[PDB]
């Protein structure tokens, strides 16, 4: 029922990409089919309800492709209904203190670890469960990310890191890059040497290391280069963008095209 | 309010796709500024409900894009309520006859050229007009495009082709091929012999050429040569499949990747 802490469990490399315009659920057999492991549906700047969210999991859920949730705040609301919905986490944006990663962890985490409240049917996938041993496992398998976006979260990244429940690490490079004054210039030297930092810190406290890379796939390597487990490449936007612009443009520029 | 035909009549080349799976309506903003002039909403293998291409159609209205579909049969209630609603015309699957041009034509044309019904509101996109003069100029604008996929077609073409009203012809390659015998070869010789048969009917008979390629857009340099100003290249769905594939595969083979 649960698949993406499984394989990063056992040191897998995983690969993602955004979800921010198509909501039609057979995006998740395309996106399984192509070989992609989860996406990441964009709540923070795009207009998924949960009852979309809620169709994508569903096909999601038998097709292997873990579904996790970019939430534009932290609160029961989003946590309590996304996961039990049946999003397998969430990236969470823009971390700037520990209190952020433990309240998010209170919402995420059945008791002992949280305060998580334990619903029946899609919580369980209309399955029948033995309760006391269920929400022990499925504590174990709830995936939460913490997205840096700020240099002052950088510079307090092991306090971030360090709260237990606490997953995986991950960038947003224009937000990063805004707060160094040198907005949009994402391969910027002070841009890595803020990666750098951060991954040093994953180590120190035994949290998986992500990378987000927006256009060119070649990038990954030097994620992949520094054992990043959580690959985040580009999205079904760029993608449809991309493709569709390129082979327009092929086309006006034959011999014979009469604009 | 009407673009498709305007461009057809000054000569110009125009480009578009097919749509097959987003029916998030943004798509056409996508669309736009990719530069594409048109797209084909598939309604013979796809589950578009009217509505879905109402919400497309709303925004390209004012996006300057045109929306053709591709109906399944040819009745009134696709005809119809498909004008109405304010696509600009159809692509008609597998003609065979005349009579098929003949009863598209009589459906989709006011009188008197057909016996399209006269209706308000969204038929004229919300706006008042000179009731006798716009019906006549509408009749003008509409666009019908017969698609051909059997050999009989192909040896009955300038039948087909003479019926007043047929705007344009393009081909159906997958299904021609299936009626040569071959398949899915759809590069093969005696596919392209059928195609000069068509084309060189639609020259004697006053009629625009169009072509459709599914994958290499530099594959439709050949119908470009020929004089053909509908280009119909890929699709959504492709761009989907082939562009993330293709990242997704980059990754997978960085060194350090552990599959
Ligand atoms: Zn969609």
């Amino acid at each position: 029922a649960m698949f993406l802490k499984k394989k990063l469990s056992a040191g897998k490399s995983v690969v993602g990409t955004m979800l921010n315009l198509v909501y039609n659920p057979d995006i998740v057999r395309i996106y399984a089919e192509a070989g992609l492991d989860y996406f990441i549906v964009d709540c923070e700047h795009a207009a998924y309800t949960f009852r979309e969210i809620n169709h994508l999991v569903s096909v999601a859920k038998n097709a292997g492709v873990s579904v996790l949730v970019r939430i534009p705040q932290v609160d029961r609301a989003h946590v309590q209904r996304l996961l039990d919905i049946g999003a397998e986490g969430f990236m969470i944006p823009g971390v700037q203190s520990a209190e952020t990663m433990r309240e998010t962890v209170r919402l995420a985490k059945y008791p002992p670890l949280g305060e998580r409240g334990v619903g029946g049917s899609i919580v369980t996938d209309f399955k029948p469960v033995n309760w006391a041993e269920w929400v022990q496992e499925r504590n174990d398998e709830i995936f939460i990310m913490a997205q840096i976006e700020h240099v002052k979260a950088v510079e307090d990244i092991d306090s971030i890191l360090a709260v237990q429940g606490v997953d995986a690490v991950i960038f947003g490079p224009r937000d990063l890059s805004n707060d160094l004054g040198i907005i949009g210039q994402t391969e910027h030297p002070k841009v890595y040497e803020c990666y750098e930092k951060v991954y040093r810190a994953a180590d120190r406290q035994g949290v998986v290391k992500g990378f987000f890379t927006a256009a060119d796939a070649a990038k990954m390597g030097w994620a992949v280069e520094r054992g990043a487990q959580m690959l985040l490449w580009s999205g079904d936007v760029a993608a449809l963008q991309t493709y569709t612009a390129k082979g327009v443009k092929t086309i006006k520029e034959l011999p014979g095209f009469n604009p």
